[PDB]
């Protein structure tokens, strides 16, 4: 037997996690079974902490919980209400988690939009309508911070659409100093900032559909504008309105449009800032002191570090965030050298140039943890592969003597890493995602030694005993003397003397990674244990891992390398033999669903048939912060005509000779509905017939369980037929 | 040799040739040529070129339309044309003088101008801009302002709001001028409390944010638009004061609650009729209103009230009927249901309460198209007792028994539909004969009944037609509980009954619909005959019109019943005909069509593969409150809820389990919204049902656009060949 | 009236007034400066300068301005 469009739909060969949350430096806390367990390390062993039916009498079913640091106070989240990739709507109730008894007065408010325990204690910080409250006791009258707060306009303590989604990832924009004294925040102005007009239409029983208005700033736009702000948590009287100190933005900043790009504290007393230009080439980073005497904050001009680029953007996405040492004179960032790699640098607060701690044609991709010894990281350097994960420990005192850890813990089954550390990294766990099962296991960083297992997914191994499951290539090819990086996902009973179909996934967009050691139970293990359909993706120019030289490749110039590369790939994979030239497929989902459309649009007649999921169809409709850095402004004097020579609309005559499915949800309020609206009506104006599917109420994901269940069915039948598979 | 095809069809290969005339006086109309437009004698033909095409060049616009003054001093042009919905449109005028010889320049009429219209005689113009009323003693003068309230989207003086447009007047104009141009009278719409649909028109690939269009918007239940009615003397204009408009209120009977002015017909130089129409639409006022000079006002005399009013249903077709007045507007002539429930005319007298009937018999009058003081014409479907023919008939008005079939005998193998054009006085005719052979247009004059001359044969599209291989047409019933069922079927060439054939019926079936008739067409379906092989078919069941109201009132408050069983019967009927191939059976429709299409196929009969529905109602809650008001009454727990709730395509979902389905609408469909169809795909997808879509930006109700018409039916054309197994 | 400082930022190759060096001059009891607002005299590394103002008791006297200071000293 195989695993069938079901078995992926239904989920029923589940692989199994060990989320774990650290509340100290010793014990972390797992969900095993409904309730809440207490575990250890010291000596090993564990105790039930709480239960979800010590609540079970509280009435409403629990969507997340959060402990306060000290261990006083439990933070329990109801009436979960989804907005945006991470922004969301929640009720919160709190117990004394001692007495188990729910704290009666003074509640936190319904419709709540972030909510955060400070550091240390059980100070609370909240936002509620746009606003920032605090509350040093769990049940004491709250203090509100701000007073600005109006919806969709101006935003304390929290992120607009954009920040949300590109700078910060995140809804809330609080930030606790490391001992809970002092609370920082952005307050994002978004007056003048266009709203996306698009329909809602609701249950059945909603006569006339709602029109959703979200403030968002299509390339070239008028932007969101920022403020920074940092508030003394601890001296802070009822009979007079809370006094916020301001941090602007450095000279070479407020010069023209920018953005707030990072936050990270240093001591108690000490706060850096990272900000970013709207042309995002140039970034600056102030650390600001506290006056005691003042009551304020100064960063020093030449304690400015400034983080440029001439090839490309900065980052990856952002500019890096640093780690601070304990003194908070010195910190480490991760950093391009001067050819290309993406390393770690040893910054002293109280000059210019950093040192690199690390060299060589791998990139680092993050920092993971700082003792006053050794510096903790994650890079791809094992085997010279980008896309394997793998845990390094590198010594402070002799930055030459690099320390591996997790590279050989089993070669095999477990080439992609990542850890989560203790409270100070005594200890610390790590999460093997391939490319075998995935693999969860404790270590001590005393002696670098294993402690135990936590799941080696044993149970889904036997399981899939009986199932033909895919096996899966993962290698490079060499192209004008460069090592590109595929995968691929073949059949079981592969057979390399047949012809079989193949289906190009793709994303392709800057610094992607779509070839790496990951192992994934998707649409593509269904496609070729039952179809009998190679899946394969390939990172070509723009991807990300390999260094600038490759991934700023497309600078300026979207929807052109990645796209070249993509057909190029399949070239060379059909040449490889095993492949049925007159049966190659393409698709992709957002970047990925604008890269096959271009392809399926350029003409090359390799491609037969192709599906593109909401999809952008030209850069000036999707959102400055993304599209800028990659693309700068759709003005005449910067990149206007290349912004024309990358539409897909301008690409519709040559949809003739490709069959094409077009999917998009209609409140998808990132890549919008509009955008594959001007493709379908470019296409209909040439007289090209396509296949097309709206997805009402869907977003971005068409992540409802049903609406999930019906797009991979729906591309199911139409790869199939395509691929004439009976 | 070849057959109609696909291309044929979209690229308008084998065109149709019209005769689109227009009457000026008692003996003259007007044509145009070689884009010269031309004034022909009725009589004798020794036409003279009116106005060559070369006058209106350096001028440097794009001359969309024009109109004549009706005295004939004064050509309007229309240019800068832009729609708004369908009927409603906004242009930039200039006026062009004959006798003066050049155009005119001083005081000229709007760009963005609503509506314009000439008084009936003379050269007055009346037109509406930025909602408000102007009127124009002379062409070069400046305007009268005759209303300061006109605010957009929300007061309408003289223009319809988007429901009375549609639904009631089937125009955009509510101006109606007294025969002689004295007094202009008009109606106001107030759309205050009417919620507005929204949708997202996304436009050239250049606007970067979409544009959401927001529009009055009455849904079934939902608070309508309030009309008020105004009459002002154009002649008495004073510069130096406010025109007065004298207001005449509705009837107390109609004031009782939500109502609707239905109907405005001046009746005398002094004398206007209007009906008005209560929401639940089964009871309808008509008041005749006179002048009075020593009050300056109007009186509508309760006495001279004439109800019209139904138990069965609702009134009229889609509205009460039109009265027609005699010369001396002491008497009209009406078509109102009888007793039996068929539509006939009924001669009334103003100042008495009962009518007379002066036609009866088991068929239906279709419209009366002109009253002289001889006789009475009129179209019906007497003739062969086919309810899908239409002919002309005059009534010897001495003898109301006396009638004459004059469109009957003309043709009857190649003519059986017709239509007619009067001259004024109705000393001509026009006789527009649409089917079942190639259309025929003649000229007839009244006096004799002698037919002229023929104006357009079609012979041009005969000749090359005989080389293609073309559909026959089968226009035929079938019985049902004694009752006569009318339907219609384009045959393939070389039709054989002993061949097992894939069967497409096209459906509409709205209340009063008529889908099987006798008209000549060249559509998509003479190429699913000729080229595929299908049989197309069309079945005009309970619910459809001229047949009387025990056929058209049998869906009542019940929509969504009826019309849907028996268009799976008719099929039923059709395999069990013997040359259907069971196997291979498909339906579709438009508007209400779709609606029936999508309940055909959630129903579960198992008759029907697949299906097609474009710019489908889902429910009925969905849709304007005076089209669905008509047939539901209103969605609440007190009138017609359940049956709301039970008539709703959603609610069938799990069933396309049992089809395969294409669903198709444009974005920007202000009527039935794309609303309906998102509704659909949201309720298939949660019973996880697999169908196919096609949503069409920014084409409204009619996917009217060029590329979008020959897109939609080319999609639909693979639906169909995929679903019958066609190469 | 409103003193704006303006500053040539190299890489952009434009000028820049930031909002915090601009200085405003106003009066109550009648118009700013004698004919018009009085000129700067910077000092040579162009972070500070002085200038005729009028002072809290209408006279006008030269006053010491830091570019970053709202407030100067007489
Ligand atoms: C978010 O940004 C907005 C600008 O996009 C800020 O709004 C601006 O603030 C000004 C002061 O409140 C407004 O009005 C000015 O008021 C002064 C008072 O003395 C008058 O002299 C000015 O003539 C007057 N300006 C005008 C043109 O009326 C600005 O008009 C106003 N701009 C807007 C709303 O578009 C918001 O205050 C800001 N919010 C926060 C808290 O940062
Ligand atoms: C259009 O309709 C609205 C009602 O929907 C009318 O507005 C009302 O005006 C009267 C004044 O006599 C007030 O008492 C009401 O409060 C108003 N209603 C609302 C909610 O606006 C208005 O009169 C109408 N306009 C015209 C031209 O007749
Ligand atoms: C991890 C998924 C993800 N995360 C992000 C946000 C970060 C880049 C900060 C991580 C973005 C940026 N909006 C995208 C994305 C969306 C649209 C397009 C045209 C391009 C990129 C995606 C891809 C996806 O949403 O499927
Ligand atoms: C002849 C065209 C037409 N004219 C009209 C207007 C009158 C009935 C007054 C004549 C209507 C009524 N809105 C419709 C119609 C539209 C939608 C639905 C659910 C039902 C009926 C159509 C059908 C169409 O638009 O194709
Ligand atoms: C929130 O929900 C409802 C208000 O509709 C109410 O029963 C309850 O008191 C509210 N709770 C809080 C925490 O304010
Ligand atoms: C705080 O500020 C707001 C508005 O700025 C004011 O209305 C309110 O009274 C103030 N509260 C106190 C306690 O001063
Ligand atoms: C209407 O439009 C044209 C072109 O903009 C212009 O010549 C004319 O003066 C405008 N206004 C009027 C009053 O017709
Ligand atoms: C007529 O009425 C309008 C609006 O009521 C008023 O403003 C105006 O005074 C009048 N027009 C003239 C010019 O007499
Ligand atoms: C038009 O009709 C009105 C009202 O009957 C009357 O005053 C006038 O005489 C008529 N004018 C002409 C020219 O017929
Ligand atoms: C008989 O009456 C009608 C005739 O119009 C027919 O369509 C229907 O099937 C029958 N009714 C019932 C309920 O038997
Ligand atoms: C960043 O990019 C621009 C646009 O290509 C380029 O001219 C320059 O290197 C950078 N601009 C600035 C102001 O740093
Ligand atoms: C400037 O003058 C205006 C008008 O005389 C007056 O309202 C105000 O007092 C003055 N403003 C200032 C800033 O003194």
């Amino acid at each position: 037997k195989t695993y069938t469009l079901t078995d992926y739909l239904k989920n029923t060969y589940r692989l199994k996690l060990y989320s774990l949350r650290w509340i100290s430096d010793h014990e972390y806390l797992y969900k095993q079974e409904n309730n809440i367990l207490v575990f250890n390390a010291e000596y090993g062993n564990s105790s039930v902490f709480l239960e979800n039916s010590t609540f079970d009498e509280f009435g409403h079913s629990i969507n997340d919980y959060s402990i306060s640091p000290d261990g006083q106070f439990i933070l329990l989240e109801y009436n979960y209400v989804k907005q945006w990739r991470h922004s969301y709507t929640a009720s919160y109730d709190i117990y004394d988690l001692n007495k188990r008894q729910l704290i009666t007065e003074e509640r936190i408010p319904n419709n709540t939009q972030w909510v955060t325990w400070s550091p240390v204690g059980h100070k609370l910080a909240y936002v509620w309508n746009n606003d920032i409250y605090v509350k040093i006791e769990p049940n004491l009258p709250s203090y509100r911070i701000t007073w600005t707060g109006k919806e969709d306009i101006i935003y304390n303590g929290i992120t607009d659409w954009v920040y949300e989604e590109e700078v910060f990832s995140a809804y809330s924009a609080l930030w606790w100093s490391p001992n809970g004294t002092f609370l920082a925040y952005a307050q994002f102005n978004d007056t003048e900032v266009p709203l996306i007009e698009y329909s809602f239409y609701s249950d059945e029983s909603l006569q006339y559909p709602k029109t959703v208005r979200v403030p968002y700033p299509k390339a070239g736009a008028v932007n969101p504008t920022v403020k920074f702000f940092v508030v003394n948590t601890d001296s802070l009287s009822s009979v007079t309105n809370a006094t916020s100190i301001q941090i602007t933005a450095p000279a070479s900043m407020l010069i023209g449009d920018h953005y707030l790009c990072d936050v990270t504290w240093a001591t108690q007393e000490r706060i850096s800032l990272q900000w970013l230009r709207r042309i995002q080439n140039y970034s600056v980073m102030d650390i600001c002191d506290y006056d005691e005497s003042s009551g304020r904050w100064n960063c020093l001009v030449a304690r400015q570090h400034i983080e440029m680029s001439t090839t490309g953007w900065v980052g990856r996405f952002r500019p890096s965030e640093p780690h601070f040492t304990l003194d908070g004179n010195s910190f480490y960032k991760i950093i391009s050298n001067e050819e290309g790699y993406r390393h770690i640098c040893y910054f002293q607060i109280d000059k210019k140039d950093c040192t690199f701690i690390t060299k060589g044609t791998w990139e680092v991709i993050g920092i993971e943890a700082l003792t006053s010894d050794y510096l903790y990281y994650i890079s791809n350097e094992y085997k010279g592969m980008p896309g394997g994960r793998n845990l390094y420990k590198i010594q402070l005192s002799d930055y030459t003597k690099v320390t591996c850890l997790s590279c050989e813990l089993n070669p095999e089954r477990c080439q992609y890493y990542s850890v989560s550390f203790s409270k100070e990294a005594k200890y610390y766990q790590l999460r093997c995602s391939g490319p075998g099962l995935p693999l969860y296991t404790l270590h001590s960083s005393v002696n670098d030694k294993g402690l135990r297992v936590l799941e080696d997914n044993s149970a889904l191994d036997k399981m899939l005993q009986n199932v033909q499951m895919p096996s899966k290539k993962l290698d490079f090819i060499i192209l004008n003397e460069t090592k590109f990086w595929y995968q691929m996902i073949l059949p079981p009973h592969f057979d390399k003397s047949k012809k079989y179909p193949l289906l190009l996934d793709v994303y392709a967009g800057p610094c992607s990674q779509k070839a790496d050691t990951v192992f994934r139970l998707n649409w593509a293990t269904y496609l070729a244990s039952t179809e009998n359909i190679i899946v394969a993706s390939f990172d070509g120019r723009g991807s990300g891992y390999q260094g600038d030289k490759i991934m700023h490749a497309i600078n300026r110039r979207l929807g052109t390398f990645e796209v070249e590369d993509q057909i190029e790939a399949a070239r060379q994979f059909s040449k490889m033999g095993f492949v049925d030239n007159k049966r190659i497929a393409i698709w992709g989902w957002s970047y990925g669903g604008y890269v096959t459309s271009m392809v399926l649009g350029s003409g090359s007649g390799v491609f037969k048939c192709g599906i593109a999921v909401a999809p952008v169809s030209r850069w000036e409709y999707y959102d400055s912060v993304y599209t800028e850095r990659y693309m700068g402004l759709p003005t005449p004097e910067d990149n206007l005509d290349h912004y024309r020579n990358s539409t897909v609309m301008s690409r519709a005559e040559n949809f003739k000779q490709v069959e094409y499915l077009l999917i998009h949800g209609t409140a998808d309020d990132n890549v919008h509905f509009q955008q594959s609206a001007q493709i379908s009506k470019a296409l209909v104006d040439v007289g090209v017939d396509f296949q097309a599917m709206w997805y009402t109420d869907e977003d971005h994901g068409i992540a409802s369980s049903t609406a999930h269940q019906h797009i991979y069915t729906h591309m199911s039948h139409f790869i199939k037929q395509c691929f004439s598979l009976p």
